[PDB]
């Protein structure tokens, strides 16, 4: 209906204009958003429930300092972490299949999931 949607306390915007990962991110930031941080399942689950088939860019990648993977946020979320399925051999940055999520080439261009948290109350 729209390319925006709220669930529960967060909202969501999907910029259908495919981009890199780097790309997607700087772009959520431009307008106060942020490359979607997932907090659990209820969010995994129904998130991919309806995505467009086209993959997309979510704020998880390989941080070096950490020399590990990470949320644009630097904070755990409850979500099954299988981080070991992944090689630097494939790619680095994290996308979101309709199926499940893989990594790979931050240069590969998909859509973004920019997310927000709606505290306060829409008026």
């Amino acid at each position: 209906e729209k390319y925006w949607f709220c669930y529960g306390i967060k909202c969501y915007y999907f910029d259908m204009d495919r981009k890199t990962w780097s790309g997607c991110k700087q772009t959520c930031q431009i307008s106060s958003l942020s490359l979607l941080k997932i907090d659990n399942e209820d969010e995994l689950k129904f998130l991919q429930n309806l995505a467009p088939s086209d993959i997309s860019w979510i704020g998880f990648s390989y941080d070096n300092k950490k020399k590990d993977w990470a949320w644009i946020d630097n904070g755990p979320s409850k979500l099954a972490l299988n981080t070991t399925k992944y090689n630097i051999r494939d790619g680095l940055c994290m996308s979101l299949s309709k199926t499940r999520l893989d990594n790979g080439d931050c240069g590969k261009s998909y859509i973004c999931i920019c997310g927000k948290r709606l505290d306060k109350f829409p008026h």
